[PDB]
């Protein structure tokens, strides 16, 4: 599922934030945007850094939450 | 032997499992499970540029979803 | 201007927060606020490895901990 | 806070496995090792990445829990 390089989309909003890192300055492009579609909650995280050389690099975290006992 | 992602689109190179009791202001008790993984490949503008997409989804056991997403261009200017 | 990361170790490369609101068992309400950030810098076997730590960190209001570390150390054999 | 690259320690294992990725084979050296120590919950998680040229990439999530209401 390699898919999330790509259902009613709520919000969409693209920001323009100039920064200084740890040395220089970088331009960056920000589109924000709200989608939606289909006894626990699953919210699961992911973070894709991809690079000028084609390589990505994923960070899932999945934080199930069953209800026990009370 | 341990673990094969030959075939997958992705290599996991770390997983982690830890669990969360949650006796809340009813004393009703929640487990949560986290697991943590770290996987790398998928192999354009390119350049100066590199792309920050985070996901931030929400699922119920009927099936609807809640898509968080942050697309983060950098082009850097200078140096 | 907009951010400046100049002066810290590290640099925060992106942030994300979202809001999640649970009504449990109980009706009890629950807000989780989840702030995810991506940041890149540091700069020791090296070679053929690949350090992946994970931390998983819960605190209270008291003052109390509880770590957890995962360390995976890859050295590859062959391709 | 780098310092992630260093209080009781009441657990440590140290396991190996062996992987093939979606090429070749790797070894992989897991120390797991639970410590402690010092109306919200707060569950910060790490990922950190180092690699051979001494570059670091973190991911960190923060999961901040308080109880509004009943």
């Amino acid at each position: 599922i390699n898919d999330f390089d790509e259902v009613t989309v709520q919000s969409s909003n693209t920001t323009d934030e100039i920064i200084r890192d740890a040395s220089g300055a970088v331009i960056e492009e920000q589109i924000t945007t709200k989608k939606m579609q289909r006894n626990e909650k699953m919210i699961k995280t992911f973070v894709i850094t991809t690079d000028s050389d084609g390589n990505e690099s994923i960070v899932e975290e999945d934080v199930l939450m069953k209800t026990l006992s009370d």
